[PDB]
């Protein structure tokens, strides 16, 4: 009956039935084993904690993110993520619903095969399909044309779609935002004598990466008044009681995303990968990619975009073109709000890969 | 059969079966041989008197404490303590019950083996285990987080614990309180012209260390009003009828522990060893070590602590952090009431070292 | 006039003019004030002794290293270090030369500014520059490619360099060896019944860390032969006439630098940090990072590396890729013999930060 949209984020895995409100459960993609000797003898502990509870047990575990640079490390950790998601969040049996899974646009073969095969044999679902996360972000703002910028930890993408076809030859995948921003924040906060090295404490870096950062309009000129002894200091409080005063590094960390040359890699800035994906599309269609520029994903929630992005695009594109960048509030749930629209609707009600078809065809059902 | 918790005090050896009230026997850990020439000729007097009988025969013996600086001096005296303890207090044979023994956290190797080994061949016990005295103090107050203190005459320890694991990197052992406080009390009672030198009479010094002593809120401000003519004098009476009036030195002796520069040693104050053991724990756990500071051991019974310790820590700790320091009645028996809770409980009924397994393994069994 | 290279040791300050032999003066940085009351009104006693004289007057002082966890404690003690170093060792006046100072590759900013500024106002030197300690280790063995190690009591570092560019993305800082090895030797020597707790005596432990330790080739098998009566026992003689017999623990203390699991801290050994810095470098260059592995410092002077390090890396590295590990003699003076080659060579004779430029610009001239 009711289909299930379960999003394999690298965040922030999101789980909720098909429509109509919001993700039922969201928690960080963490499994963590206990690194210290037991001496109270309940015994009372698990062999492996998942999140939320692996984020309540900080400082006693060794956190292992099972998805790293756009790929899952091994399915031994992945199945334990899955077991936690179905059972102590959604509560429903896996044999009850057809499921809908998400992937990253341009993900390595044979990691969709191996996934599909393992998931059928481990949880015994009755039907399934895998839709890519960028394409789904079209549905959330309900547009049939435009270039989609879907940016989440740890893979961003630039996919062009026109009424309502996706060009296979103009899709760009960057392995950059947001975990490299997390690692960079840890590298420029060490620069003020605040050292973070332990895995649990690495989460604190994420919590200040969320809340306290912002982006400039013109970097060099916002940087200029930062050099003056004028306040940009906001004072954060740390869990053990420590008080940190950051100012410069606060706008510096997300600004890193414009120009990967700050980490020295040859990769082009979001400025130019957006533009170069548009300029791999056909000449006539370019007219309508402007003003259907749609940003998405959780790593676009800094309170200093899109007007940085705006000022940058308007400078690089042709003269007198209508360029408005549509960025809805609460971009982090865009993908899920996509998935919800698909699986609740017909036509695609008769289009899942069903069990008899899977048994007959085998795991080689890629296209 | 019911288990036996027999606690290897540094005091004050304590003995009583597992559960549920108080130890049956507590008495000074002393052996004393008769030093003066014999003339009564009944005769039959014992070669070595143990406590408490060696404390009702003061002035005719030469007391030799079998435990000094937290380690047992020789097993010739120790076996006579043991034989006396089981037989002439409890009235039971060690063959009947599994035992539970205690140690000092960070006790020199190879003195846990030789102990374990000698006890199997001397008393023919069916099973045993050795738990460290600091860890056991958690059970007494039902804590699942917090820093634990076994402070006895004369080895103290400082162990931080988080639910329900031990931290190898945060544990500190001081060979400071309390026998050096006794020896210091005898050295500063010489300052008022009352000189004591004999071992047996040293016990009287311990008895005034118990009853008369107290700690200040602020040393310097109690010291100021001590210089005034107003009375802090309490009049003690001595075993042969003599009257001593001490006042200034009365609050000075336990105050010595708050910074042992009085002795001359470089060793840090309890104030700071408490704090510095906390700042060797992981950052997110520190939040809950504050306000689960639980004191223990008989040597913490001076009336002025813990509110000296409280006022001192709140000054050294980060701003606006909650620090409730827990120190109720029962602290002299804290460790033992801990041991009682363990040996009655399952799972740990199957976790004693039993004789066949010992026979196979040998005395190399530690870890 | 000839420039002066004075190396701001983590240890262990080294001082000597630009080239070409060895440093004139080496001593382990300690300052010690006199802690007991004077009883000879002679008296002649200085307020602060530096080393050598503060290592001759052990047991009546409280030794304080001015550089702790890779940063100077405060400039009140540091300025007295400096004044002693230039004046009462090297004899030359700072007013007569450009000087050359060393730093860590990654260290709290702006404590390189404050340093540079205070040193200019206190000693009023004609010109200066601050070079990182890791880069200089290339010069010492005349390498044009390779990964550099400054490991001193207590900062290690891992910097990859390619002819003659430094790669920012791959620089890794470990706050691991060697003072935590000093603390670890003190923590496992209490396990054999010899206690060392007071400040002066802590130096003696450090001296036994120098001479008698060694690293195993195969850990598991060295542990096997330790359990038998097969002698690995060496007899040390101790300052007050005492005899120390160490076996197993002799190889246990340095083994800590592999596998930080022994302390429980979340980090990976030199084995893995070497690899993890290489696999953060661009693909083509990796070919010459293998076989230009250059070890350095004083805390790599154990007589059981590098062929352990080699056998371990060779197992983890890609198959049939040749890996030479070059550890020269002289490693304690590596940094200094590096600095010496640079400051004697033009072109960089005209590139010191000079007084007129400093006076106009202020502390920001650092970058
Ligand atoms: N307000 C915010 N500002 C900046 N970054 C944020 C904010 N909220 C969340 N993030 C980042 O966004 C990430 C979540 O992105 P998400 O949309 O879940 O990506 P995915 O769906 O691919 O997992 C988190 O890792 C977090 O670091
Ligand atoms: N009321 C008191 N005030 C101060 N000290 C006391 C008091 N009662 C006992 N003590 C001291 O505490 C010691 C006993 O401590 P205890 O908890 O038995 O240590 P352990 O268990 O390690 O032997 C005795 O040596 C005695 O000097
Ligand atoms: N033969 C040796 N074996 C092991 N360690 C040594 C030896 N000689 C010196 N050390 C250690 O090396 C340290 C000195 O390292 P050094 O190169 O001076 O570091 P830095 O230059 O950063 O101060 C000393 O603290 C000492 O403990
Ligand atoms: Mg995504
Ligand atoms: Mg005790
Ligand atoms: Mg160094």
């Amino acid at each position: 009956t009711t289909a299930l949209v379960c999003d394999n984020g690298s965040g922030l895995v999101k789980a909720g039935f098909a429509g109509d409100d919001a993700p039922r459960a969201v928690f960080p993609s963490i499994v963590g084993r206990p690194r210290h000797q037991g001496v109270m003898v309940g015994m009372g502990q698990k062999d492996s904690y998942v999140g939320d509870e692996a984020q309540s047990k900080r400082g006693i575990l060794t956190l292992k993110y099972p998805i790293e640079h756009g790929i899952i490390t091994n399915w031994d950790d992945m199945e334990k993520i899955w077991h936690h998601t179905f059972y102590n969040e959604l509560r429903v049996a896996p044999e009850e619903h057809p499921t809908l899974l998400t992937e990253a646009p341009l993900n390595p073969k044979a990691n969709r095969e191996k996934m599909t095969q393992i998931m059928f044999e481990t949880f015994n679902v009755p039907a399934m399909y895998v839709a890519i996360q960028a394409v789904l972000s079209l549905y959330a703002s309900g547009r049939t044309t435009g270039i989609v910028l879907d940016s989440g930890d740890g893979v961003t993408h630039n996919v062009p779609i026109y009424e309502g076809y996706a060009l296979p030859h103009a899709i760009m995948r960057l392995d950059l935002a947001g975990r490299d921003l997390t690692d960079y924040l840890m590298k420029i906060l060490t620069e003020r004598g605040y050292s973070f090295v332990t895995t649990a404490e690495r989460e604190i870096v994420r919590d200040i990466k969320e809340k306290l950062c912002y982006v400039a309009l013109d970097f060099e000129n916002e940087m200029a008044t930062a050099a003056s002894s004028s306040s940009l200091e906001k004072s954060y409080e740390l869990p053990d009681g420590q008080v940190i005063t950051i100012g410069n590094e606060r706008f510096r960390c997300p600004e890193t995303l414009f120009q990967p040359s700050f980490i020295g890699m040859e990769s082009a800035g979001i400025h130019e990968t957006t533009y170069n994906s548009i300029m791999k599309c056909d000449i006539d269609i370019r007219k309508d990619l402007y003003a259907n520029n749609v940003m998405s994903g959780g790593t676009t929630m800094y309170p200093g975009i899109a007007d940085r992005m705006q000022k940058e695009i308007t400078a690089l594109a042709p003269s007198t073109m209508k360029i408005k960048i549509i960025a809805p509030p609460e971009r982090k749930y865009s993908v899920w709000i996509g998935g919800s629209i698909l699986a609740s609707l017909s036509t695609f009600q008769q289009m899942w890969i069903t069990k008899q078809e899977y048994d007959e065809a085998g795991p080689s059902i890629v296209h």
